[PDB]
C-alpha cells in the first residue's frame, strides 16, 4: 500500500500541468511570484507559526491541542500533490538521456510526518546510454563504470549541468558530489520547495516506507512526533532521532487507550534516564542533557497540568515557550 | 539537389547501427535476424568495426547483455602518378586517392546521427548535420568532420508559452548549450574524449575524437551560414569535373611545401577560391548561381599550367580575397612562377611539382 500508493500519485502527475498566470477534473491553483494553476487531464498541447501558540489556547484539551498543531503543520493533498508534479518535470528531464527513469520523492515529504514548507528530496532511479552504437551477443556501448559512485557524481553532474543552464525554474544549482550519498540541491521558482536529488540508494525509499507504516498504523504516532519535534525546535541531535525515540517509547508500552495528554507526558517521563547510530540503532555531551533537563522539566509543567485554563499559556503551549 | 542529398544521407543513418567486434557471414547471419540489412562494411580505428545498415531497428537494441576487408578511411602517392599515361591523368588518380569514399562518407553522417542523437535529448526535434570539408565535395580523406546543430520544453508552462531560461545575448545561449553537450560527450558518450571547449572565438566551438571512426570533430550551433558556405562550393565542385581535380591537386602541391600548414600564412579556403577564381575568369558568378538556383575544353594540364601563369602578377582584389603575412603571398608567386616554368619545359609532370 506503500510501493502502490506512489505509483497513483505519480501517474496523477504525468497528467498534471503547471501554468503560469497574470492574476485573474478538478482544477486548483496557488501563488508565489504570480498565480500558478495545476492542471490535469498530454503531447496533444505541446505540438500545439507564531499564531498557532494562540490557537492552541482555543482547543477544548490537551489533546486537541497535539490534533490542531498537527493539522496545521502538516501536508495538504494540494501541496503533496504539487511536490510530485515537481518531481514529475524533473523526471522528464531525466528521461532525455535516461529512458524509463524514474524520480519519485522521499523522506519527510512522502512518510506522514511531513510538515508544511519543508525539502523536496528526490531519489533518481535508473533501473546509461543507450544509442546505435552497438557491441559485440549484442550488448549496448557505454562509458565503461569504474565505480559506482563516480557514476553517480557524474550523472548527478550532468543533470546537475542541465537543470541550471535549460530548465524552466531551477535555480540556485549547486553540486555536492563528494559527500557521502552524492546530491545536487537547487530550488523550483514555480513552487518555492527546496529541492534536493540523489541517485542510487534505494535505502531513503526504505527508510521512507518504515515511518509510512508507523505514522499511518496509528492516529497519534503523527500527532506526538508532530509536537515532540516542534517542542525541539521551539528550544546536535537530529528532526530524526527524536522521532525514532519517539516510535520507540510508541513499543515499549502498549488496543492501548492512552491519551495524548497522557502519552505526551509519559515521553518525557520515561527518557529522564554524535550520531543517529551510535545512541540508536539504524532502523554532544552537553547537549543530550539539556535534553533531558527539557525533558525532566516539560515532564512538571503536565505534572501539575493535571494534579492542580484560558488564553493565556496551558498544556502543550506551556511546553513551547 | 544539396539540401535534398543532406536529407536522404540523414535519413540513411538514422537507419544504421555501429557495432563493435573482435576480430571473425555468420555475423550477418546473426544481424539478419532482427531484419533486412541493405550494405554494410569494416573498416578498423583502433579496433575493428562493423557498419551496418537496415532495410526498424529498435528490436536490436532488445538484444543486449550487461578473411575479414577493411574500407579504408601519400608519399606512395607520388610513386604511383609516375605510371599514369599524361599529366591529365595524374591530376585524377591524385584526386580519387584523396577524396572522401562513399564508406567514409557515410560513416561521418553516422557519426553525426549518434550525436543528433545525444543532443535530441534535450532538444526533440533536432538535427546535426555535417559540414565544410566534409560535405562540398573538396573533402581529402582523413579529414576533420564538422557538424552544425540546428535547433528549428516542458509541463511547466508560462501565461499559453513554454517556460524557458531567459536569452541575454543569442552568443551566449550558444556558449551554454555548447556547454552542457560538451559536459554530456565527456561524461557520458561513447567513444567520445579528447573533448575540449573553446566558447570565446568568435564561432564558439567544442572539439572532441570519436574512437569508433578516428574523426576529429568539431561541433557548433548558431550559423547556417557554413551550410550555404559549403552548397556553394558544392554546386561548383559538381558543376564541372575539372574543378574537384584542380583544387585537390594545387592544395596538395600547396602544403608539399611549408605554404598550407595546420596560424598566419594562407589557408586552403584561400586556394579553393583563387581557383574557383582562375576557373571564371577563362571562359559562372556566384550572383548568377547564388540568385538562380558556355563550354570549355581546356585539359587539366593546360589548366594548371595557366593557374601558376595568372598568378604570376597576383593595387588589385579577387571577389586578401573578398567573403563570399607579406613575406608569405611572395613565397607564393615564387613557386607560382617556378611551378609554371616546369610545366613550361619537357618525377614528372604533376610529381616534379609535389617536391
Amino acid at each position: 500500500r506503500f510501493s502502490e500508493m506512489q505509483n497513483e500519485r505519480r501517474e496523477q502527475a504525468q497528467r498534471t500541468v503547471l501554468i503560469h498566470c497574470p492574476e485573474k477534473n478538478n482544477h486548483f491553483f496557488y501563488e508565489s511570484f504570480g498565480l500558478y494553476a495545476v492542471v490535469e487531464f498530454i503531447g496533444s498541447l505541446q505540438n500545439g507559526n507564531k499564531q498557532l501558540f494562540e490557537l492552541l489556547c482555543y482547543a477544548e484539551s490537551i489533546d486537541d491541542q497535539l490534533n490542531t498543531l498537527l493539522k496545521e503543520f502538516q501536508l495538504t493533498e494540494e501541496n503533496t500533490k504539487l511536490r510530485y508534479l515537481t518531481c514529475s518535470l524533473i523526471e522528464d528531464m531525466a528521461a532525455a538521456y535516461f529512458p524509463d527513469c524514474i524520480v519519485r520523492p522521499f523522506g519527510s515529504s512522502v512518510n506522514t510526518f511531513g510538515k508544511l514548507g519543508c525539502d523536496l528530496d528526490m531519489f533518481l532511479d535508473l533501473d546509461n546510454l543507450s544509442a546505435h552504437k552497438i557491441s559485440g551477443l549484442m550488448e549496448f556501448q557505454v562509458k565503461n563504470v569504474p565505480s559506482e559512485r563516480i557514476a553517480t557524481q557524474k550523472i548527478l553532474s550532468v543533470l546537475g549541468e542541465c537543470l541550471d543552464h535549460f530548465g524552466p525554474g531551477c535555480v540556485g544549482v549547486q553540486k555536492i558530489l563528494n559527500a557521502r550519498c552524492p546530491l545536487v540541491r537547487f530550488s523550483h521558482q514555480a513552487s518555492g520547495f527546496q529541492c534536493a536529488l540523489t541517485t542510487n540508494n534505494r535505502i531513503a525509499l526504505t527508510s521512507s516506507e518504515l515511518l509510512y507504516i508507523y505514522g499511518a498504523l496509528d492516529s497519534r504516532v503523527r500527532a506526538l512526533v508532530f509536537s515532540v519535534r516542534c517542542w525541539a525546535r521551539a528550544h546536535w541531535i537530529t528532526n530524526f532521532s527524536l522521532t525514532m525515540m519517539v516510535i520507540f517509547f510508541l513499543q515499549r508500552r502498549s488496543q492501548n487507550t492512552e491519551t495524548l495528554e497522557l502519552l505526551l507526558k509519559e515521553f518525557f517521563e520515561y527518557f529522564g534516564n554524535x550520531x543517529x547510530x551510535x545512541x540508536x540503532x539504524x532502523x554532544s555531551q552537553s547537549q543530550l542533557q539539556k535534553f533531558v533537563d527539557l525533558a525532566r522539566e516539560s515532564a512538571w509543567i503536565l505534572q501539575q497540568e493535571d494534579t492542580d485554563s484560558s488564553n493565556r499559556p496551558w498544556g502543550l503551549v506551556s511546553l513551547l515557550l
